[PDB]
DNA sequence: GGGCAGTCGCCGTGTACCTCTCCTAGAGCAGCATGCGCCC
């Protein structure tokens, strides 16, 4: 595959992570959680918060 | 066809604590206690 460098941001970084629990609780709750329910993710609970 | 450029709508905006008040809805329908008129 290809691919391309990229940078990213202090606030589009942390909306990126792969937990949806630490992500629905910091911004935009109803986006992520239908994102996450779309797409049927699951979390491991690994880290803080 | 291929757009640039412009516009519109949604997201976000530090932490703990103390005191005073007002409000849980509002209109229809029937029961009741009161005021006043009536017949003896």
């Amino acid at each position: 595959a290809q691919f391309t460098p990229v940078l990213l941001g202090i606030t589009k970084a942390s909306l990126n992570t792969n937990s949806f629990i630490s992500a629905a609780s910091f911004q935009e709750t109803t986006r992520v959680l239908t994102e996450a329910a779309i797409e049927g993710k699951s979390d491991w609970l690994r880290g803080l918060k």
